[PDB]
């Protein structure tokens, strides 16, 4: 699709078979969800944002399909204020910015 | 022009007397850039996000040029560690998300 932004990227994704909304964000490297169960091993992780470093669970090779669009990769959970998908999986489903 | 995601995606912008790297940021409502000393009058303000908020001044009608299309509105400075070009500016110069 192509996606206008007057309102925030919100889609729905699906993830380990549950529906999810995440916002398609291009200023996140990595993709991090809301405390939610996954599958297998993690690593802990520490990542930064604007308003400072939080301890997330990294989770590696996830399947995730965005407005029906595979990826496969790293997912990040933690206390993000909203899902987000980072451009480790939007350069797999193919986006880019035009203007 | 299309930017890719490969990378961060960083673009010169003009801000005065003043040329900026700043990412096109479709996670980001509104602009926000490195401290600096901008003119009008002034608001506090304090945003959000991954790590917590950060107290900033929004300041409004600033005109911004980014990639050499104009555009004139909110610009948020504080903390950030990265000048970032919101939705209420990419709407402006007629940036979307395509995939
Ligand atoms: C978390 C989002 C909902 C909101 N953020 C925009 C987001 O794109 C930031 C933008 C960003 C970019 C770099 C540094 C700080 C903030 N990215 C971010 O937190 O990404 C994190 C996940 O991947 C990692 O890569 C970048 C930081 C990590 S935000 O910077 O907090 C933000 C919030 C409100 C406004 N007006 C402007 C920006």
């Amino acid at each position: 699709p192509q996606i206008t932004l007057w309102k925030r990227p919100l889609v729905t994704i699906r993830i380990g078979g549950q529906l999810k909304e995440a916002l398609l964000d291009t200023g996140a490297d990595d993709t991090i969800f809301e405390e939610m169960n996954l599958p297998g091993k993690w690593k802990p992780k520490m990542i930064g944002g604007i308003g400072g470093f939080i301890k997330v669970r990294q989770y590696d090779q996830i399947p995730i399909e965005i407005c029906g669009h595979k990826a496969i990769g790293t997912v990040l959970v933690g206390p993000t204020p909203v899902n987000i998908i980072g451009r480790n999986l939007l350069t797999q489903i193919g986006c880019t910015l035009n203007f």
